[PDB]
């Protein structure tokens, strides 16, 4: 009811009906269009038809520029202030820090960031009050992973940039069918303002509207809301790509028994037809999605990508850890895709696709740094700060964080089992980073223990050497002891069918600073070596860290001389050094909540390095 007119936004929705929603999604949208005082409220539908309109306005507006070469393909060039995500503008909410991040013994945590609720809510107040005015309120209902998934989760994001409008539809499964699908059922609450209401009281920058000194993306996972200000850049203002995929995600899977993880998935098929598939966890710029689409060097070996960012894995009853990737799209890294690291990716992107702050070409094509593709004489190129650029001068054409956001059923490579709702079996998982010096090209765990805390201690080059478990740590949800405490506790389960856990370095280096394995697709030979331990296949030795190829078990034919020794060298002075490290990190940042079974490895692994 009302005793006025203030109450009822019906009258402001310029496309749906507020009586269409599910009540719980109603009172959502009505009490923020309340609070963020918007002028329009838009229920999105999720058709090529609000798509292709939403595109055009924004093309009017100075938003997007039409990209002439390529097919329905668009580019967005950002305020420079505005152009990744912010760490320590990311925090989570909770009523104690503990839930969120172990208490270092001596540091800060470098495991997250906790905000207490008292003063996440004078932020909030400080923020949000009025800040859509003048602007259109979009409301994307939006799935996480296949509608209909046991695995999926719904979310309803409210923005008022159309510019996160467009890139959810590629990112996720969005519009009417999701609505009618959630019904009176669970939801994440999603709540995004780029923080300038109209009229603007400061300069609109590049036709990007942000906030910069405001700019805070916040998770209250007892509340299932994720509340972020400020920015309109990527994992800041699409709530499914990090804040709902992995924050979000990861604690509602340690209530519900389950797995959210910085993961690729891929399925990888042999020449006598027998297919399994991996999930891997590389930090960000350490190769997911060259191995995810990788095109393999071996002959009659097949590579299918299913996903090359975000993994939710379950243990079925029969044992067998089913994975789904819960995104509809690749936000990929532009920089360094080239046909030769990564033709799959080219032909991906050269439909739908909307681009963020790479350069444009003359003749209305995309560039990038290590693009490693001749122009034509005469072709130009506009750099990503909307200037004119030429090779030879110092500074990147393209922002080094800049985007392309394409469909993933574009993928020429996608595996025919990517959207089963069902998932599919992963038997191996594979750890790994950029590591220059140390480190084997591969080595398998010991055991289920042994290889979650492979996952722990996985480092990886910034000339610096840090420290990020699991890939995860600016994703944890909570509690990273807790997590690592989740991960041991798939052992407990009847049935479970634990894959093996791998770890790989493709980025060791000679002491000339080259690179001693060739990578890319030359990874397939890995690979192989992989299938076959997980098949039960002899080929392994074992060292202190683990299981490595026996000599000539790898296929190294096609290759050159590949430097073996040195790419396999496992130095007792090296892996000193490295236990003490991974000692101090977990004692430090884990402190009290590091489980037995993970103590328990590393002093296994400094006794087998001191009996070298
Ligand atoms: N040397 C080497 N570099 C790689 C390999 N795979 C990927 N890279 C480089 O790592 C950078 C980031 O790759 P990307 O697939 O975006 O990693 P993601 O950011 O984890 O998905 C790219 O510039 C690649 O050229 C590899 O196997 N060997
Ligand atoms: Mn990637
Ligand atoms: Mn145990
Ligand atoms: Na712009």
């Amino acid at each position: 009811p009302q005793l006025h007119n203030g109450l009822d936004f019906s009258a402001k929705v310029i496309q749906g009906s507020l009586d269409s929603l599910p009540q719980e999604v109603r009172k959502f949208v009505e009490g923020n269009a309340q609070l963020c005082q918007p002028e329009y409220i838009h229920i999105c539908d999720g058709s090529e038809e609000e798509y292709g309109r939403l595109l055009a306005h924004m093309q009017e507006e100075g938003v997007i520029r039409k990209l002439k070469k390529y097919d329905n393909c668009w580019l967005a060039l950002t305020d420079p202030r505005d152009v990744a995500r912010i760490e320590s503008k990311t925090v989570i909410i909770t009523q104690e820090q503990r839930d969120t991040v172990p208490i270092p013994k001596s540091g800060q945590s470098q495991l997250g960031r906790w905000m207490s609720e008292e003063d996440f809510e004078k932020a909030f107040n400080a923020r949000f009050p009025g800040c859509m005015k003048g602007r259109t309120m979009y409301v994307i209902p939006f799935s996480m992973g296949p509608l209909g998934s046991p695995l999926a989760k719904i979310g309803i994001e409210l923005t008022d940039s159309p510019y996160v409008v467009a890139s959810m539809r590629i990112m996720t499964r969005m519009g009417t069918s999701v609505l009618e699908a959630l019904g009176d059922g669970e939801f994440i609450k999603c709540l995004h303002s780029v923080g300038c209401p109209l009229p603007l009281k400061k300069p609109l920058v590049n036709n990007w509207a942000c906030n910069p000194e405001l700019t805070l993306i916040a998770h209250l996972p007892d509340r299932r809301e994720i509340i972020s200000f400020g920015s309109g850049y990527g994992g800041n203002s699409l709530l499914g790509k990090k804040c709902f995929a992995l924050r979000i995600a990861s604690r509602l899977a340690k209530e519900e028994g389950w797995l959210a993880e910085h993961m690729l998935i891929l399925g990888i098929t042999n020449p006598e037809g027998k297919k399994k598939y991996l999930a891997a966890a590389f930090p960000s710029a350490c190769g997911k999605t060259n191995l995810a689409m990788m095109n393999p060097t071996l002959p009659g070996w097949k590579v299918e990508c299913v996903g090359d960012d975000i993994a939710w894995m379950k243990f079925d009853a029969q044992g067998n850890l089913r994975a789904i990737n819960p995104e509809n799209g690749f936000f990929g890294v532009a920089p360094g895709t080239s046909v030769k690291t990564n033709p799959n990716a080219i032909k991906t992107i050269q439909k739908n696709t909307i681009f963020t702050n790479v350069a444009e070409t003359s003749d209305g094509g995309v560039y990038w740094e290590g693009i490693d593709e001749p122009l034509a004489p005469g072709v130009t190129i506009t750099s990503w700060k909307n200037k004119e650029w030429r090779p030879q001068d110092e500074e990147p054409c393209a922002h080094p964080n800049s985007r392309f956001c394409t469909p993933a059923s574009q993928c020429p490579i996608i595996d025919p089992a990517w959207e089963s709702p069902e998932g599919v079996p992963i038997e191996g998982i594979i750890f790994g980073g950029r590591r220059p010096a140390g480190v084997p090209l591969v080595y398998e765990a010991l055991s289920w223990q042994h290889g979650v805390f492979v996952g722990a201690a996985m480092r990886s080059e910034a000339k610096v050497i840090m420290h990020d478990p699991f890939a995860m740590r600016p994703f944890f949800g909570y509690n990273f002891g807790k997590y690592l405490a989740h991960w041991l506790s798939m052992a407990h389960r009847p049935a479970a069918k634990l894959p093996k856990i791998f770890h790989v370095n493709w980025f060791r280096k000679d002491k000339n600073g080259k690179f001693l394995w060739p990578g890319f697709g030359e990874n397939s030979r890995v690979l192989e070596w992989m299938f076959g331990r997980i098949e039960g296949e002899d080929s392994a030795k074992l060292t202190p860290i683990g299981y490595v190829p026996k000599e000539d078990a790898l296929n190294l034919k096609g290759l050159g001389d590949v430097n073996v020794e040195e790419l396999f060298g496992i130095s007792k002075e090296f892996w000193e050094k490295e236990v003490e490290e991974i000692d101090k990190y977990l004692e430090d940042q884990v402190n009290a909540d590091l489980p037995y079974e993970i103590e328990r490895e590393l002093r296994a692994l400094k006794q087998r390095i001191s009996q070298m």
